[PDB]
């Protein structure tokens, strides 16, 4: 009776085996844009991806992971309202069945058809483990999708899924750059976190931006053929893998535009 996105076991049910679901740092948050506030001494994100060394993509049973070599500061997340080097993990997103949802954050309660997670660990705590065990942690950039044109970018993630339809599923998923899954505008919110899946750390600074990209219904319709399940199990589609929002507590959300 593991954790996951069904009716006897999602969201609504996690805080029985993870008690800081009800933390007072919970993500996602709705996203008020008339309440959040504008902060002039947030420096501009520097994202260096250049170097990017993309390993494997891996179906975990709750969504599907682009694995970053992370040995070295090859793709580094630095800036912003950071201090110090955060360095790219991994990868994924969470989705919808229907294009009216799938986002875990929402701005002024709109939804998106899916959200991109692009996970990174602070190079001071030595590696991902500890890291999550620290309030300042993680950095994850959070990017909404919207449907519209295509992304090209996005094609090859796509046209891999066959591959890795299953829970524990992998395959080898090398020179994946992922600059072109990147808006043009790097204007971002920011508020104290978690992760959104179990355990739930509170250990993320959110780093989530305003402008969507835009992806075909296409490209989004290939995610919703996934399974949580495992080869030979009955098959349930991945699809819905988002937490609603939490609430907000004692937390502001600031911008670094105005
Ligand atoms: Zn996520």
């Amino acid at each position: 009776h593991h954790w996951g996105y069904g009716k006897h076991n999602g969201p609504e049910h996690w805080h029985k085996d993870f008690p800081i679901a009800k933390g007072e740092r919970q993500s996602p948050v709705d996203i008020d844009t008339h309440t959040a506030k504008y902060d002039p001494s947030l420096k501009p994100l520097s994202v260096s991806y250049d170097q990017a060394t993309s390993l494997r993509i891996l179906n975990n049973g709750h969504a599907f992971n682009v694995e970053f070599d992370d040995s070295q500061d090859k793709a580094v997340l630095k800036g912003g309202p950071l201090d110090g080097t955060y360095r790219l993990i991994q990868f994924h997103f969470h989705w919808g069945s229907l294009d009216g949802q799938g986002s875990e954050h929402t701005v002024d309660k709109k939804k998106y058809a899916a959200e991109l997670h692009l996970v990174h660990w602070n190079t001071k705590y030595g590696d991902f483990g500890k890291a999550v065990q620290q309030p300042d942690g993680l950095a994850v950039l959070g990017i909404f999708l919207k449907v519209g044109s295509a992304k090209p970018g996005l094609q090859k993630v796509v046209d891999v899924l066959d591959s890795i339809k299953t829970k524990g599923k992998s395959a080898d998923f090398t020179n994946f750059d992922p600059r072109g899954l990147l808006p043009e505008s790097l204007d971002y919110w920011t508020y104290p976190g978690s992760l959104t899946t179990p355990p739930l750390l509170e250990c993320v600074t959110w780093i989530v931006l305003k402008e969507p990209i835009s992806v075909s219904s296409e490209q989004v319709l290939k995610f919703r053929k996934l399974n949580f399940n495992g080869e030979g199990e009955p098959e349930e589609l991945m699809v819905d893998n988002w937490r609603p929002a939490q609430p907000l507590k004692n937390r502001q959300i600031k911008a670094s535009f105005k």
